[PDB]
């Protein structure tokens, strides 16, 4: 299956805006919609592709897919699309040094395990592709887990992982 | 800089082709020449970017980046060219599962560690680029270390890491 996902910002598409908050530099044009794209009057188009696990080990995977809901429920009727960008101190550090910010520190994995399964998300990277952007994430969920998820943002911004992130957007949407 | 590279086969190049050893799997058509491009009468094209690291620790990579030599040596006149595929079931496995075979069980840079200074080794990664192979890996040295590289490749042909490999090639060059 092509894991390229593409997510355009423009006149069209099956999500409809509801806000962008440019949380971090520069941001990303308000626009009508985004159309959702898998594969490779439009003001912006972000890409990235679906890979494999680079931090979690086996019981984290465990507990989480015990819990994950899947995409498209029909409660899911909200989104919100929160492209990140991190540091290249972030990026030159090796791999004990980046998963010891990311749980052992941060507890990013043990944090967002408490919103599920109210919270489907998901993962792209795209730093690899020359994006702007390092990764394109992607949550939905029904309006009854909005406030947790408003929680769960405040929560991981106040992060020791979060003091390596340098460009960030959040496109809230609504299932059309 | 752009971190994307393509290796064409065909009948220009920086490189001539010695032989390709079809290791694993269907091989790569003999040519005449390798020609290397930075960027997205010719039998083959493979590419992938150069990326960050994955399983690497603090302490090897100090020690890599103590004796890594660079590219383009002026002795350094031959060049091997191996893309490699690992199984869907390696990539299933969690990043401890990874970890712990690609060094507690194999020792991939602790052995190659011992092959430096002679030979540069640089990794390419394209399974997510939708590439029919998982890694392209780069290895130039002269000829004085060419027994001990290809006691190099017997040794990690024979790892744990190496059961999950279910394609592989090896392209010998030559500098023009
Ligand atoms: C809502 C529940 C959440 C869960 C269960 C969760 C879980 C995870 C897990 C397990 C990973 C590691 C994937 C891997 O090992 O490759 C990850 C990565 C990531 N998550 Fe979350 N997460 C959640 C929420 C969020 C939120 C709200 C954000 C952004 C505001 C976010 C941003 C990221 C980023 C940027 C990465 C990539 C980290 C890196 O590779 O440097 N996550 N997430
Ligand atoms: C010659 C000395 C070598 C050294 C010092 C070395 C070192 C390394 C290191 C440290 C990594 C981990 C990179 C990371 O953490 O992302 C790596 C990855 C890799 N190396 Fe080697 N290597 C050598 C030779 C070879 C050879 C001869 C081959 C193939 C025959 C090879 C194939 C690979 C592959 C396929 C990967 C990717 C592994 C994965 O991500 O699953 N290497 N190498
Ligand atoms: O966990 N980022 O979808
Ligand atoms: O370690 N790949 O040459």
């Amino acid at each position: 299956p092509n894991n390229r996902y593409s997510f355009i910002g423009g006149r069209t598409g099956q999500w409809q805006v509801v806000k962008i908050r440019n949380v971090l530099g520069p941001g990303l044009q308000l626009v009508e919609k985004v159309n959702i794209l898998n594969g490779a009057d439009s003001a912006w188009r972000l890409q990235g592709f679906a890979s494999n696990i680079r931090y979690a080990i086996r019981t984290e995977l465990e507990a989480l897919q015990a819990v994950q809901p899947m995409l498209n429920r029909a409660e899911a009727i909200l989104a919100v699309l929160i492209p990140i960008k991190k540091s290249a101190q972030w990026w030159e550090m090796a791999q004990d040094e980046r998963r010891d910010i990311f749980e052992r520190e941060s507890h990013h994995t043990a944090v967002g395990l408490e919103y599920l399964p109210g919270v489907a998300a998901r993962l792209l990277h795209c730093r690899d592709l020359g994006e702007e952007f390092d990764f394109l994430t992607w949550f939905e969920f029904a309006p009854e887990h909005s406030s947790a998820f408003n929680e769960l943002l405040l929560r991981m911004r106040a992060s020791k992982e979060w003091e390596y992130v340098e460009r960030e957007v959040e496109v809230w949407l609504k299932r059309l």
